[PDB]
């Protein structure tokens, strides 16, 4: 039957691996209990923000300190945003290890999700003083309102870049972030000035009101009102995208192609000698020496970029990313000297997302340490005027430059999936030129999965006056159960080598006992890269 | 109809005996009211334990005291475990007497079970001081969550070895034990040392974290959420096993086969004489005397074992059991001198399980007193070098040894069913060599009946912060009605003798009035062995 | 193809304990519990026997 006293759903959180020849189908189930409470206000608001912490108020650091600007302007809505976009939502640590061990590449296929077992109740404080008593009792007639945005009419806020998502741990309750989106504002800081150098000045700062766009959800999309006995279905969503490679590439531009002819060593621990005179294609007008350094090739692996590039835009300063690569060949190590140069990134996360203790935030800095073939770091490169049998002069050689060598010839490679905290998918901008590849999320989508908004309908007291001054409402909160199923498909991996692999494990910075629960139940999900095993590029 | 105000089930607790020729079908119904309340925490935890009471802290007893170690390490789950495995759950004292009187052997056939009439309510204390008032009022929207583990993915904790099961008395309410299972830990105590004798020392003690296995129920199996109006069905389960014999065997190795030729007595109370010269098969090179002691036989009944064998394992010291037999032929008696040697066992039980008074635990030590044919006790056996017409010398005779005589020739026999407290079934380990027979439960199963887990879903207050520090929840408890039906089949027993039997009664240690209720309602279920009647072995 | 780490004291229902209240605290075995013990022994009723 159906009604107040019948449950509308069940709890399924588990994964399935379906193997058929050269094909893997992964079916991820996720079910979470979501704790929601009444909105801070029933109105939309639009407000400017302060600069932020550590933004310079003085000229003493002469502009180098202005990277700290968080200033912006938003429209905050009463709605809460619920998305599953992250790897740690769908997979357990052992499930993700199973995937990245046994698969070559993978892509998401289809997704649907549900909301059910809706409970709403009110708080009544009769304590009337010290030793106060509160009562939590059901409102059987009360509304949870749900809006799925399928056509993507609303601005896109679910990118998982603030790591605000449904929790990673299945047996813990979750809370949603409030939905809000930017409005048009000019923030322009001038750190390079003609008249007065070593200064910074703001030219245009403020909200641009003339063309401003304000979109409520009420006008754009249909909203479903639900009571305690009814439930909600998403419908089916089908991804259209390309698989992402689960193998890291170690080969640089000198690890590919036919290797230079050599004379093999006669003894043990002896080294071969490069034959001096060989048939070769050389760059430039050069036969002597004909070396592996200069020889033609069809492609180039990696490109230099000015890094870290700080783009001062109309909205404020940003980072323009370079390509992902490991600084390990140059002597970088997590402990000791850290070289951030590889388009490295850090995650900040709390107890709700893969963190050990409550009330604190933990940081994981990922240097991308397995990708060593792509590493191109501009201060280390050089260029010379003539390439020939002569060695260049002091002039006609330029050591220290920073340039962008991205060209038609460059083959490059992205970050790939990052467990737990990485976003699974992202959204293309609509522009005449779409980006060629993503800087974080492995999958860029034209239509991304529709954004799902959740709100408690207001329960007013009897005193609402229609004049606007008094609209009290009784304190209300709710809980519902969110279920979802995401399907992946990929290619089966088989050994390409004689010797054994290093199968995906735990980063040296992690130990196994911190992964499992504690005496008080505290544990943290380990980091794993989506690409833990090598393969040949070309 | 269905809803808040319709009952989902009925109470049936009664047995049925179906007789057809040479076949008995016993259908046991059991229905119990289970009182459940909110978990101590919503998280999994993993913790070490102390040694235990009476474990030595000093060398004064020089290691003999270290048998008292209870040290171990577990993972405790919020779930509660509900199993019916015990004899006293399914049978009343008169039903079990009916079975063991009228049946030769028996085996369980099929089983199913139900949960229904679910009630959940909360506690509200408004007393605000002395003369405090509490209110118990329903939450119509609240969830009991139920997980049946059919494929046996979770570790097996329902063996009834701690006698934690559904109650024996049908009209009393029951409470479930919390589910938890071991984790890998090394406990190794050295009581025999080369350098320093008469000492004890611990070599390796602690949790082994590297390979540790942590399995939540959420990831392994589907969980069903139920509200007050819906009910739960188990599905059918079919046992695959062998019948167990309900007759005890009194014949030793000298009570079987053709008896020695004798000359019958001429008068009353006269005794026969063994004929000196007879045709015989003798062991060894021996014709004189040809005696019933030495004559060949195809099999041997019983085997000696070092007892009590204390195995110091990686988890700690254990008992390695010997075969079950009665010490009565050697002068053992419940009152007076007690000889524990027969693989005897004691049950510790409380008011919820077959005990007279609340707030105390009662002990029943079962010497297995009807099995006298299997009794082989190593200190009493001897061995000699030569078996011939000569009597051995002082040398070439060894009296006091303790050895394991289990051989290809030994025929032996197990404990059998023990009412009320004995486990009905058990689980095989998966190993290359499965055990040949069970030391307690009459029936070992490959897949045992699936474990059934029960938990109250948490009811949070409005203050859950997602940070992890504050997650209060309103005090909640519930009650549900558990029904189950277990079917047995067996063989009908008929008289094999002229004289009357001793039909199963009450052990001399029990009297009838302690079995029936008291002025205040206190009574205890009597002990009965599953094998109360003799039969010929061979 | 799987090795087994469980000894005779790593199998079955574990002894009833009181969970620790703090971090790095250890639980205590409950002294008086319902149990099947070997021999004629109630005191102590321990996971060993």
């Amino acid at each position: 039957g159906s009604g107040v006293g019948h449950s509308t759903g069940d709890y399924n959180n588990r994964t399935e691996f379906i193997y058929h020849g050269d094909e893997v189908t992964i079916i991820c189930h996720s079910t979470r209990l979501v704790h929601i409470n009444m909105s801070d206000r029933e109105d939309y608001i639009i407000y400017e923000t302060d600069r932020g912490p550590l933004f310079p108020t003085t000229q003493d650091l002469q502009g180098r300190d202005t990277l700290n600007d968080s200033y912006h302007a938003k429209v905050e809505t009463p709605w809460k945003l619920l998305h599953a976009n992250s790897w740690g939502c769908w997979f357990s640590p052992a499930d993700f290890q199973q995937m990245i061990t046994t698969c070559r590449d993978i892509a998401p296929i289809q997704m649907h999700q549900k909301i059910e077992n809706i409970v709403i109740k009110t708080v009544s404080k009769t304590g009337t003083g010290e030793t106060e008593t509160t009562n939590y009792n059901n409102d059987l007639t009360a509304l949870l309102q749900i809006a799925q945005d399928n056509s993507n009419l609303l601005p896109w806020a679910a990118d998982n870049f603030y790591i605000d998502s449904v929790g990673y741990v299945p047996w813990r309750a979750c809370k949603l972030p409030t939905y809000c989106y930017h409005v048009d504002t000019w923030n322009t800081i001038d750190i390079n000035q003609a008249d007065t150098p070593n200064q910074w000045r703001e030219i245009k700062k403020g909200i641009q009101w003339d063309n401003i766009q304000f979109t409520p959800l009420e006008t754009m999309i249909n909203i479903d009102l639900l009571r305690t006995g009814d439930a909600w279905q998403s419908g089916n969503y089908t991804f259209h995208t390309k698989p992402t490679n689960l193998a890291y590439h170690w080969q640089s531009q000198r690890h590919t192609g036919s290797c230079h002819p050599t004379v093999a060593p006669l003894v043990e621990r002896g080294q071969g000698t490069n034959i001096q005179s060989v048939n070769c294609w050389q760059w430039g007008d050069r036969n002597n020496p004909s070396s592996a350094s200069t020889r033609v090739s069809n492609i180039h692996i990696g490109y230099s970029f000015p890094e870290w590039q700080i783009h001062y835009s109309t909205g404020g300063p940003v980072i323009n990313p370079g390509s992902a690569f490991s600084q390990a060949p140059w002597g970088s190590t997590t402990e000791g000297t850290r070289l951030t140069q590889g388009a490295s990134e850090k995650a900040i996360y709390d107890w709700s997302h893969g963190d050990d203790q409550p009330g604190a935030r933990e940081t994981w800095w990922q240097n991308n340490q397995h990708a060593t073939g792509q590493t191109d770091w501009a201060p280390k490169n050089a260029h010379t005027s003539e390439l020939n049998n002569n060695v260049p002069a002091a002039t006609h050689f330029w050591k220290n430059s920073y340039h962008n060598t991205f060209s038609p010839f460059t083959a490059v490679d992205d970050h790939g999936p990052q467990y737990p905290w990485g976003a699974i998918w992202g959204k293309y901008p609509d522009t005449t030129h779409k980006p060629m590849m993503s800087a974080h999320a492995p999958f860029l989508l034209h239509g991304p999965p529709g954004q799902l908004f959740v709100k408690l309908a207001p329960n007013y007291t009897d005193t609402l006056d229609n004049g606007g001054i008094t609209h009290p409402r009784i304190v209300t909160y709710g809980t519902f159960w969110w279920s979802g199923k995401l399907v992946f498909k990929g290619k089966l991996r088989t050994p390409r080598q004689w010797n054994t692999y290093n199968l995906p494990s735990l980063d040296k910075r992690e130990t196994m006992k911190n992964t499992v629960p504690n005496e008080v139940g505290h544990f943290e999900l380990p980091y794993m890269p989506g690409r833990c095993l090598p393969n040949y590029t070309l």
